[PDB]
């Protein structure tokens, strides 16, 4: 009939039963209060159960491997093995939590905005909205594309709408026969006679190659983002009817055949 | 004849062998519940019987370990040793765990749904289900594809039938003698004819580009996404035979000959 | 000549000493047990010698370490070294046991059956048996084409079987002089003609494309999986016939020529 | 009534309560003084809250399971569940953190300045700025890149505008039939009048191969990056010229036809 | 004169004392056993001086460390900072181990053999050996790779070797103008001629597509996999044997040509 | 009013304040010593300031947990989450200082020297500078290219310049009508009358291929590396010229036309 | 004035103080062998004194975080930082500790040796020397290339000296006119008449198959890897002549041109 170790036995015991007592209610609590605040707001029910399921679960077998440390049984290696599954679930939940970040990111710098004409690797198209996980844009088309926000801040962010002054390039090929001086003198005068096209920047007018079939002539001009295709166009059918008027030919392409037998 | 240390001695021992025998009888336990569980549902006899084993062996040598380092004998090594297989197995379960979490959130936030045309990664077809760990959908050839949940996540998820909308795109290339206007007034009149197209849309006949032996013309229109293709064959068929009738030609491609000798 | 502090050094070198026995015992006995259970069964010389050879080593080495903890030598530095070898070996065990959990998710969820034509990330063949490492299929061709399960798993996974009818497509280029109500005539009254293209699917006879030097016809009918190619070579037959006898021309490559000198 | 022990169990007790209540007001007076801090400075609503909220929980938290450690119930698997989720995040900010890093590198090292023409990556434009994450470009055509200084470190960092002199290449082709010593002096002549040509650099004009239908001719300068555009066009320009002046003739395709029937 | 703390400092600094004798004298004993076995065996002078000096040094810190901490120095820093060397060698080591392990699975599973032709990843030839880090197969060139085994037991392993029968497919392309049933009817006597394709397996004379020039005929028909060669030159030689015999016309692309002017 | 443990707490307190007070002039001196060796040398604001900055939190955080454990407070959750902290950090830094060991290893092993021609991955210039992250280099152009050190070591180093002699390798295409000795005896007079082109080394001229309208001769000859490119362009001229002088003829590409209807 | 607290606490101060010292003077010892270990042999001064830095700032911060927990400060949170940016360094070593343990796998299994020519990935040239970190290789072209031995032991090992026999695969193509029985005769005849072909080997001319514009026959015959290139040249050289003798012809790319009016 021992008085100090016997007692401090039964302290022990006592506290235990007291520790996984007040682990379950306190378990019991928790996923009242979580459910609770699940309810309040908008959940999915599958979702809301299985989160609910395992952070009562977690919490239950917090509260036994501690009182199993205080009876007396050692715990490290349910310690480790439960390590070892946070460690799997936070690798299978990587990408997920790495969209999210990206997501942030890209609402605090804001590399674009809705209604922002973009590119983001690849994919060309007007931005709708940006989640936390994956932004979603309609491209000219007319399809939707929902792009996770990891592989948006990875690799480049061409922004087409950001600046307000944007170049054309026009690439026309004549025939070899055709006047330098005169196709340069027409490209001019239909560069000058536009008037969306802005006269402040380099408007280049020159002959770029000695191509397989023609010489190939390159304009570029600078417009308003705006009116950009417009001019495109334009200026496209204003070359090919001035070019038709004033005799100077689009070649088709060329070959030499030595004839022989 | 001790009477304090050999008391703690025998205290030790019997409470190792409590909890060695404790542990069995809890794997016992365990294991029926288990078995009982998996029995009232479905499952398949080898995995069942494989998961039951890894658990009841887990236990058992939690247990063991417990029960050695009660008796005094240090099993830090073997903590360790359970450690790095727990880390090796999950790094194995690391894809399977990401799939998981991947299906997880396409449940959530629904990117796609049954019954919906996307493209998930280069491969578009009807969206079946979406499961746990892979969704299935049919194409229009008419194979199953399975595609595992985080590759969809991972990759771009184009949704044709999320817009109501769509664009067509048609590249009529004519010659070079083919007046412009009288191309561009019957493409006009071929679009306005058509009650599918989208009137309140943009409905662009525009010259797109000079090219080698044809000049391409571009028609962009848009319809609702069910009659997207029918218009577009529609509109092709009627371009062909208004073209032929009105005297305009699709050319072969052209080849300047320089016969030598 | 110390009562109380020598007493406790020599019980623990005698438990120390008892430690290194038993654990020597100990891993005779299991490596004699796992002696005995590999020659129940199938298994190999050198990787059975090899597996218990290590075995028998992790043991000693943990009962040598527990010893020494005993007597007083810490053994951290050991622990953590081993630790280190663990972590090394279980990321080289990464890849197998990756394909192992991937092989039971693939013999869970049957993506795909023995006897059952596939595609797993472009070879195609049938399916044979999934074994625990990697499945084995025989192509058309006839040779055998191991895939780890791993990389079935990763990937998409076409099933050309699953679905009972599938779809051919073919592409038919006339020249441009066909009349196109007689060609889609003549393709409608093949197509209703055959027995094995199932009337209640579509069946689109529509002009697809104006092409280089024909304008491309497609055909899209429906048959069972296992009719498929043999209907696709009798329509195709048929089609070549019937435009022969029809008058309807296939163009040969198409150029024009501007001679020159 | 134990004056010992039980007074120690007091003390215990009063302690954690002490250690919890300091928290809760450590932890608001450190969530009034970010909150202050953000304040006085620009930052956005929701990004602030919820950094707070992290803030303000963790050191609940921790204060939590100090005073569950002082009571006596074991926290060690809390700590591992907490690690897990601390190396979850962690892996989660590595690539924000390593784009932090680059751009801290680029900052310092200075491969790059704002006004300054670069290639990163197979994407040329000027430099804007550099921004701790990501840096923004301006194409020669106008439109806005960021690029993540991440995939900026990693890879080249080609700099034209780096070193003043750069060098062009002009790949000339004529006819077989044409004399090398009247091509080389007529390029020799055409380099040697130019005045934004370096005359102390290599002045190359040799015949460099013998293509498939003429001898292709490499002629390259040196000049300083200012004039390199416009010395490439001016001397392309005078090089037809001359050649057209003096006989020599750029060949179309060439092609031997052997006639048979 | 202190005699209780005073021995136990005593005790304390004899036996670091005898930590370290003892340690010193065990790397010694273990040096020279391990020196003995690679004498006993063949070995390199360099690498086995190199293990030798690694393990007679990790043995000499273990004991250091040892005691230091007998002593009452801390050496969790050591101890640290070890772990992370070890951490960084068994990453360096991780290739080498996943070879390895693919090693012994392939010697387990035996996907392929000695003497059997195979296709590891692109690379075809008949396998000589299979040691532990990597295989080395001959090609029909002559020539010896050498491929490791981890990048084996990586992707698709096919077997030409495994199945006795395989298929020959023969692409014969004729003109347009050639009679359909002539053409079947010579392949098909052409393949009941020969000897060595089986009878009872699938014999496909069919039209397969319509080409440019062309109508392709598809011609498969199975045999042993040792006569597969030979039955394809040989079925070849008598194809274009008959059919020259027959009239039957081989094409030359095709071209018609618009003469214009 | 107790003696012992009250003592004991005062103590423990006393010591606390003490840590605590020290640890912070202890911060206030290791920051005022850094900052003096900042400003001994070439040191940026925003970066100094940055890095003092998170070398002091650093040290105020150790010696404030510090303090809590002496108190009594548990900081095992605070030195978890720092331990996160610090593997993040580190994963961030792990590109820099793999890039800072891999330029310590080409510094040791000089794999390449400044002025020294290379291809480092594709890319190909003069060595100006081997810094500690990345190399620069100016390539034949006159660009200069940044290179990260770790790319460096990854991958193949193709120096140009360390061996002395190197091969050009001529690829002569001449008609099939044209006499093979004659041809050879030619380039071989050529060959031989160069006196840059080493004696000593092989000099291969050689038929190498029947091609589709040329027979490819192949001539492969050493010279210094410093004279390899006027080599090639004197032997080519002087092979056009003798060539033309001798009749050989360089044959456009050839085609039979089977001339029908 | 207390006699047993107060002397423990005196006794740990004055361990303290002597563990900082000796630890001083450790690390002066240490620092001093390793220069003169340094000086007995080749070493650079930069390197060096970077290492010896290193490793006497590791030895004195780990003297001084064992005096602070002598003397009563807990340097948990120090020993996690270090273990972190050990662990951050492992990871930047890893490549060059994974290119020296495959250094090691190269010298012990020799894959190839000095002066044998091989193919590492795409590579090929005569082997010059394995050095530890990366084996150097020089071309046929006479560059040399330093490969990394990870991406040497990583991936395929040709060895196309390995074998002293090797094989050449001739592609002779003749016109569809062209006697089949007596261009094989000719062949044979032709491989039959060389002496350094291999007569105990296969000696294959046959038909290979009906190309678009000519009949490929192909002609594989075995002989010694050093006359493996002379034996090509002259039976292609012998092949053309005879063939011109003997009248079979070579076609020209053939063409049927179908002319309209
Ligand atoms: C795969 C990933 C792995 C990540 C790393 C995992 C490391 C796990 C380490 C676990 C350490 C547990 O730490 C230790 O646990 C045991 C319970 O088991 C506690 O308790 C133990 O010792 C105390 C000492 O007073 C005894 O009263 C108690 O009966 C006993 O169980 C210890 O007080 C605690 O220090
Ligand atoms: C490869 C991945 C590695 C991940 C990290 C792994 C770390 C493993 C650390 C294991 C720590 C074990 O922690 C320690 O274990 C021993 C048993 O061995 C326990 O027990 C030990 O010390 C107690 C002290 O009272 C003694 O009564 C007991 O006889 C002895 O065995 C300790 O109370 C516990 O603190
Ligand atoms: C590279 C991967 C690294 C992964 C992480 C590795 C962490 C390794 C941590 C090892 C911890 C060992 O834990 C500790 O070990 C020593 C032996 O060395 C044990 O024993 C030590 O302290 C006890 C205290 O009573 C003494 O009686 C004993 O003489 C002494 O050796 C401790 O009771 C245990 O708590
Ligand atoms: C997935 C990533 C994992 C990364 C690695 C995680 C390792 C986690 C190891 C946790 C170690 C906790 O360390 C241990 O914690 C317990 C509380 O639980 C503390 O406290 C415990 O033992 C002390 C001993 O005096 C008792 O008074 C107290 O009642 C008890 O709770 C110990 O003093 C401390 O040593
Ligand atoms: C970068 C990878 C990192 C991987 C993880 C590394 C974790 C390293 C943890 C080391 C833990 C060491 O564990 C601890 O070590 C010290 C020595 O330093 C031992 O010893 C210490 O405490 C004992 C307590 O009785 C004292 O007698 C002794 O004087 C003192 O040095 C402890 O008994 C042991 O519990
Ligand atoms: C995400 C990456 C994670 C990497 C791994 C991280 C592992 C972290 C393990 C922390 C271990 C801390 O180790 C433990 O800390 C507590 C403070 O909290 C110290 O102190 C604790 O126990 C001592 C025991 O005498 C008490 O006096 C003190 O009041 C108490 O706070 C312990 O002496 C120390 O052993």
């Amino acid at each position: 009939a021992n008085q100090a170790l016997l007692l401090s036995y039964a302290v022990n015991i006592v506290a235990a039963l007291a520790i996984i007592i007040v682990g379950l209610i306190i378990a019991r609590m928790i996923s009242n209060a979580v459910n609770r605040l699940m309810i309040s707001r908008k959940i999915d029910a599958t979702v809301a159960d299985f989160l609910s399921a395992l952070v009562r679960y977690g919490i239950i077998a917090f509260t036994l491997i501690a009182a199993l440390g205080r009876v007396g049984v050692q715990t490290a290696s349910v310690i480790a093995v439960l390590g070892a599954a946070g460690l799997a679930v936070g690798l299978a939940l990587q990408g997920s939590l790495s969209n999210l970040a990206a997501g942030v990111l890209l609402v605090m710098f804001r590399p674009f905005r809705a209604g922002e004409y973009v590119d983001l690797g690849g994919v060309a198209g007007t931005v709708l909205s940006v989640q936390i996980f994956s932004t979603t844009m309609r491209t000219a088309d007319g399809k939707i594309i929902v792009i996770p926000n990891g592989k948006i801040i990875a690799g480049n962010i061409i922004n087409f709408s950001r600046e307000p002054v944007r170049r054309n390039e026009f690439i026309i090929g004549v025939a070899y026969d055709s006047d330098i001086d005169q196709v340069k003198q027409i490209l001019t005068n239909i560069i000058q006679s536009e008037d969306r096209i802005l006269k402040d920047r380099e408007m280049t007018v020159r002959l770029n190659e000695l191509g397989a079939s023609s010489i190939n002539f390159v304009v570029r001009v600078w417009s308003n983002s705006g009116d950009l295709q417009n001019v495109y166009w334009d200026v496209l059918e204003r070359i090919k009817r001035e070019f038709d008027a004033a005799g100077i030919s689009f070649p088709y392409p060329q070959m030499d055949v030595n004839f022989k037998r």
